[PDB]
This record gives C-alpha cells, structure tokens and sequence, in this order.
C-alpha cells in the first residue's frame, strides 16, 4: 500500500541498468514475453478503443495516461482521457507487477489529445491539447492550439490549467504535446511538443534555411548533394499541412502547486532536429535523451541528448540506431537512406539501456514495428548502432501497431533487468486497436565466449 | 410479416447450393475473407465477451444470438441473451451485408444459457435454458432444467413462455438447447437438445444397452468387438456426469403467436445417435439434418439426416466427413478412431453445400477447428466424406475458438455461393472471446 516502488526496486529505476564495454551490445537480448500485466485498462467498451499511450517512470512512482474511445477509433471523435499514478511491486514470489496507486478517468468535455505525462515528486505531470477541430485544419487555423498542464496528485486528486498558448506559441498555427512521456528535471518539468509555425513569424524565420542530414550506416544516398540538400530542407514543410514548417520543441513548466506555472518554450535549431514529430523527453542516470518519432525521411531510431540550462534546454547530435527502424510510406520506408519529404512513420520509443563506463550510450531497447511500410509486426530487441538482437515478436505478423513505449529498469534484489513494453496494438478481426502492457526480461548469453 | 432480404437473394437462401455429380468435391474451395460483416455486436465492454452464438437464415430473413458477460468469460458469471431479426442485403456495388432490423438484450434476473435461435415466419425463436447453478450441480439434481421459448417478431417485440419441463423433461436430470440453430418445418419449430435421463425413468430404461459405433473411412479400429461394444455403451454414461446418460434429443414447438404451444420431446434411439451433445438443426433443399457436435470419441463431423412426421423426429445413420475433424482431449482426440467413454470436442458445424443431382449430399463447408487436443487453429474449407478442399485459416494457429456455426447462400445475381462462417474466437493480447462474422466466396479449380 506504500505511494512508492517495493523495496526490490529501490535504486533500479531510472539508472544506467547496464554498462559492459568488453561484450557485444545485441549479444544482450529480450527473452519470452514474462508476466503479462495489467494495469493499463483494457478499453470500457468492446467496439471501443484505448490508444495514445504514455509512461514515465522516477524513483519512487510511475505515470501512465492513454486516450479511450467508446465507438471505434477515429480520431475525430469524443473521447475520455485516462491518468494513473502507481508504483513497482513484488508479490511474495518475486512476481513483478505494476500497482496503481491512483487513477482518474476525465470524463468531462474537454477534447484531450496528443496527451504526454511525467512523473513529478508531486505525483502525475500531464499536458494535453485541446481542440475541437482537424488536425490539417488546426495547421490551417490562424490560432496556436490550446494546451493544458495537469497533475494527478499522489492524493487522488486532479488538478488542470490551460496554458495561455496565445503568448506562449503566439509563432504556431499548430501545437502538440509528443505523446511520449516528459521529464522531470531541475524543479521543472519538460515535455517535448511539436506543431506549425506561423509563417514568417520570429520563429519560423529563425529556421530559414536550417536543416541537417542524418545519414544510414553503411548504405549511403545515390541522390546528389544539391538534390538531398533540396529535399532536406523540403522535409521541414511537407505538403500535408500546406508549407507549414513542422517544428520540434521543448517546454518546460515549473512543478509546484500551481499548475502551468512559468512555462517556457526552447525551440531547437533546425540544423540539430528534424522535422518536428511526437517525441519523448527521459531521463536515464545524469543524461537526459529526446526521441522524436522517425516523421520525416529518417528511419532509424532517434536518441538526441538533451543538455538542461536553467528553463532551457539543448539537443545535440542524435545517437541513431540504425536496425531500430520503423514503418512508413515510400520514399520514407523503413529502408529509405535519402532525405524527402513526408509525414509518416510510427511512434516506438528507445530506452537507454547499455552504456560505457564513460557513460556514452551503447544500446537501447525498444518494441519497433518490424515492417517496411504498413504500421505492422511489433517485435521487442536490443539495438546498438547497426544491429538488433535476437527479436520477441509481440504476436502475430498481422499484427497493427500504433505506438510503442519502452520503459526498462532493475530489480536490484535479484539484480535482473526488465523492460516495459506499452503497445497500442489491434488485429484485423478482434476489434479497434487496444494498449497492452508487455513485461520481457534482458538475457545475455555468456557460454558463447 | 416478411421482411424480406433482397430480390438478389431469392431462390437462393437454404437451397441446395452446388449441384455436381462429376466435379470433385474438394475442387471447390473457400477464397479469402471477402468483408469482416457488422451485424454482430462486439461485447459490450472491452474486458467481456460475446460467446455461443447461434444462426438460422429462412427465406426472408436470418436470426442471430449469443450471450454476453460484462466481465471476463466465466461461464459461471452472470449473463444477459442478445437477440436479433435481419436480412441479407447488398450495396449498389454488389457487396453482401447483413442488417439487423431488429434486436433486443434480454438483461433481466434470468440466467438464459445455451440458447438455440431459429427463423420462422413469425420472427426469431429462441430456446434457452434459465439455470441457477453449475452443469454438474444440474446433473446431480432431481428436476430438470429450466426452459423458454421466446420470439423476437419483425415488429421488435419479444415474448417468452417458460415450457412446463416437469412433465416435458420429466425423464431428465439436466437439459439444454444445442446452441446450434433450430429449424422450422411443416409448421414447426424444430430444437435439438440435450442433457441427463434420469437413471431407470422410461426414456432411460428404453435406451438401456443401446448404442452405435461409427468408423473412420480408412482407419479401423484395432480394439476388439467386444471390448469397443463396451466403450461404446460406456460412451452415452460418461465419468464426467457421474453415470447419467447423456442423451440427445428434438423439441418441436408448434410456431404460433402462442409461444411453449404443443410441445413435443423426440428421444431417437441410440442405435443412430451417439452421446448426446451440442447440436443445429438445418434444412437445405427438401432435406433436413441434425448435426451433433461430437462430444464423445467420434471425431469427424456428424450430419444425421432428419425426416419429420406429425411433431416427431427420426434421425437416419449420419454423413460423416472424416477430415473435418475437431480437437477433443484424449483419448478422443481429433484422430481417434476407437469408441471411447469422454466428453470432449467443440461445436463446430457442416454446412451442406455440394449435392448430387438425385439429392444425396457429398460435400459440406466448415470452420473446423485445425488441431489434435487443443480448441485452436479455425480453418475455413470444403469437405467430402473424406477430403479436405484448400483451406483459409481465420488467423492465427494460436487463435483460440469456442465455436464456429456456418451458413451458405448464394446472390442469385452474379450466382456466387458465399459461406458465412460466425465463429467465436479469441487471442492472446486482445481479451476475451468475440463472436465475429467471416464471408466467404466458394470458389472451384474450374
Ligand atoms: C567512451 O569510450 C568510447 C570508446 O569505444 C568512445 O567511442 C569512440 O568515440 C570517438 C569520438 O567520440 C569516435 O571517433 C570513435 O569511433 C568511438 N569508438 C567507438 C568504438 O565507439 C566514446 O566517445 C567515449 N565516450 C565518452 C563520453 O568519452
Ligand atoms: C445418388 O447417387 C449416388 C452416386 O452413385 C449414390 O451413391 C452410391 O450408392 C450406391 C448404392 O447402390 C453405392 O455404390 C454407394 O453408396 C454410392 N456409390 C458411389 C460410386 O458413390 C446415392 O445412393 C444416390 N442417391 C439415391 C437417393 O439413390
Ligand atoms: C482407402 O483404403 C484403400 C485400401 O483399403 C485404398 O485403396 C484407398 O486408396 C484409400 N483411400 C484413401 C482416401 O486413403
Ligand atoms: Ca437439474
């Protein structure tokens, strides 16, 4: 009944899990699908859905959120969104299990979306947008879209304030939480977002002719120089939102009592980020890393370590893991090496999971959607910078997924390292698309040397 | 007061599909999932279930139920009967859908289990069991089950008439529909059920040492005739009930605006039929036919033919088609060949499709379920008394499945036969079982 991870857990969550220099990175790898939780509600209705997962994880709590649909799963439709806050038990066995200390279904009218959530001493850090419009109508809109900072606090008790968006993305037509979960860091809390910025605006003009070329590991783009540098800089304004600069940002806000409190808005250079993307903001040890969802032409999963300056913050080159690719339309599939033009791609986060002892980040663990073009076949490994490990397939290869979000930690008592896998994910004949929470173990194979 | 379907479907529903003398049976085979149909409501909730369906089609209109619990699918947890009145129709582009014109959720204080449904020209009969204790707690009581004939009318009203199973079942310890859908004929309602006798009451005295043994097509049994004349016997008063007959039977219910009129319980004898189980009573052409689930050591699917006679039944030796097996716990698994006392097996009926010309069926379409021990692998095809046609898997072969009743028809339009294969299936990480309507085209290598 403790608001706080069992004993077992107690300084193996959020840490550098671990660190071996000499052994092979995809040497380590997920074993078979272990004690399938259930702390994530399954949806509250049959032809209903639960969707746009987030999770994050402290030392002493975790936060889960998803959005819930009563009549299937099109976006332009009602729905509630769903906050809980709990914490990492054993049972006598060892079992592990996640136990919610808390949670809350938004049942009113407020049109939540695109809802990320942090775990905050003060307990579950939530921001969401709200709108009652499209999506491509949103970027057509003259007006930033409402944004909201809300917490579940260790009490039960829920807590929300609209952000005062208009001065605040006064330079975005468009603008969303990542999805994926914030940080807490520095008495803040950051959350990555991403949007439209106004044309010609402060800054929309600060990212004129900025952009960067991320290229794959041993496969190299036939394209000339003059035509990639074309098409990157095209990337940043697909034709789906109308020349629209999709840009990537960071807010950070002030965790106190007051909800909403001094946000501030760092918007990276476009010569560091991609096109902008639903992302996730994480803390692993003393480093702090951005996902941003592959979007754009960029298949391999995206790490950008992130620097924190007081209310600010900074993204450096990304750490890419080349086999950790994702799903998305030509000319950005999962095997495209050339920068284009696009808005695809599927949300599958990285953990931070090996590391050197100099505290480089070595390996990661993730559930990709193991397909080329079609958001299909989740299957959970280990990838370094080129490779991949022995893969556990979630289920079938008719399997559809819309989002992946990979939480790993230890038991320190056993000294074992798990990871949580949270998939939003459907087959073609059992109904709309559902979250299901995956707990798999990381072996490492010792008798192969 | 007909409905009616559509005119692309006239001359086509509950006919003798394919009519072939020459072709091989097993040529024609089941094409991809042409749509995954609508008509039939996901569970209520997402942690839920919609389980037992069951289907029966009449020129004008089909039927449809299936029980749903709110929590998980504990068959000991409370239950509401979802019902439903339809029709077969088709968009301006051709494509077939079923609509459901009228439909009720019967969530009272009744524990309706084991519903049967059946179209007749007054609407949608069902026939449940109202139960309020467990199956082997049924079987070890005195008095029989429970029973309602209820009807779904085209107006969307529906009436239920406990039947006086006192006297009706008087010779019964436990008793049950078949789930499988229940026929009208010559002005009937027609029912297979089953259950318990009651040990020396006249029904059980009169099927004392009765049995019948069937074979595999060229898999004998080694067993000697002694020893499988005694599993056999054996077989009708399983270890699982504590020595109850399990009997299958027929009720024919006169079909009138008075709902429980004229019943009339047919007890065939067990020299035709084996251990009483699950069960469908279908019409195709001017033929009827009982399936039986094959709850006992018979594997392959069963087909009795079915003549009526002024409120009675009487079943004839059955078509079996021994590829169109189902999974059964040993030692009746799918490839058993010897009699054997179990109850085992799953609902999975034939539909007749293939005829020959003088009227004697060859082939049947199925969603068998494709494995040896466990209710796994659905697997759509075309059988013959022997044979298998190229099959068309459901999903998965970890696909869990409780149930599969199918029902062919054909758009006299474009003369396409279709299959539609209703099938209660479940996986892994999508919670529990789900009722789920699969369309199929039969196809030829010709
Ligand atoms: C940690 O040690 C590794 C040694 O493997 C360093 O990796 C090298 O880093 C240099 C420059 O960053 C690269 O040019 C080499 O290609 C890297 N080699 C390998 C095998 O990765 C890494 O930079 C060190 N990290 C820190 C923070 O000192
Ligand atoms: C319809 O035709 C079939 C085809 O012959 C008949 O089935 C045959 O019946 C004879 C009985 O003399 C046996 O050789 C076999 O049972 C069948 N033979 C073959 C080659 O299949 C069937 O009996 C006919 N139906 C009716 C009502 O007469
Ligand atoms: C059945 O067995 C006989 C031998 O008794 C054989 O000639 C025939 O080909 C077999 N049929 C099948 C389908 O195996
Ligand atoms: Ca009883």
């Amino acid at each position: 009944g403790a608001p706080i991870h069992d004993p077992d857990f107690i300084g193996g969550i959020g840490k550098e899990l671990i660190v071996d220099n000499a052994s092979d990175v995809t040497s380590f790898y997920p074993s078979a699908f272990q004690e399938h939780l259930n702390f994530i509600p399954a949806p509250t209705t049959g032809s209903g859905c639960t969707r746009i997962p987030s999770f994050d994880m402290s030392a002493t709590h975790y936060c889960y959120t998803h959005n819930v649909i009563l009549s299937g799963c099109r976006d332009h439709s009602h729905s509630h969104q769903y906050l809980a806050l709990g914490v990492l038990r054993t049972t006598a066995t060892g079992r592990i299990f996640f136990s919610t200390l808390r949670s809350i279904s938004l049942d009113d009218t407020q049109n939540r979306k695109s809802c990320s959530v942090s775990a905050t001493p003060l307990g579950c850090d939530m921001l969401c947008s709200k709108v009652t419009e499209t999506e491509e109508e949103d970027y057509n809109s003259a007006v930033p879209t409402l944004m909201a900072h809300g917490r579940l606090g260790f009490d039960g008790q829920y807590h929300e304030k609209d952000l005062d968006v208009t001065t605040l993305f006064e330079d975005w037509v468009a603008n969303y939480p990542g999805v994926g979960g914030g940080s807490f860091i520095d008495g803040r809390v950051w959350f990555s977002v991403y949007g439209g910025l106004k044309p010609n605006s402060p800054s929309d003009t600060v990212q004129e002719g900025k952009y960067v070329i991320y290229k794959r590991y041993n496969d190299t783009c036939p394209d000339e120089q003059d035509y990639q540098i074309r098409m990157a800089k095209s990337s940043y304004k697909p034709g789906r939102f109308g020349g629209k600069r999709i840009q990537q940002a960071i807010l950070s806000i002030k965790v106190s009592t007051s909800l909403g409190e001094d946000p501030v808005l760092t918007v990276p250079p476009n010569t560091v980020t991609l096109m902008g993307a639903e992302g996730r903001i994480l803390t692993v040890g003393t480093s702090h890393f951005l996902y941003q969802r592959g979007s754009s032409y960029f298949s391999p999963a995206l790490l950008y370590p992130m620097t924190v300056s007081n209310k600010t913050a900074t993204l450096h080159s990304p750490y890419t893991f080349n086999a950790f690719t994702r799903p998305g339309s030509i000319p950005c599939q999962a095997s495209a090496r050339c920068p284009n033009s696009c808005v695809t791609g599927v949300y599958t986060d990285p953990y931070p999971l090996i590391f050197y002892r100099n505290h480089t980040l070595r390996g990661v663990f993730g559930t990709m959607l193991d397909s080329e073009q079609a958001r299909l076949n989740p299957a959970s490994a280990v990838f370094d910078s080129t490779s991949r490990s022995r893969i556990t397939r979630v289920s079938s290869s008719s399997t559809k997924a819309a989002y992946t979000t990979s939480t790993c930690f230890k038991v320190v008592k056993t000294n074992k390292t798990y990871c949580l896998s949270i998939a939003e994910i459907s087959n073609t004949l059992f109904g709309e698309f559902r979250i299901v929470p995956l707990l798999v173990e990381i072996l490492k194979n010792d008798g192969v040397r």
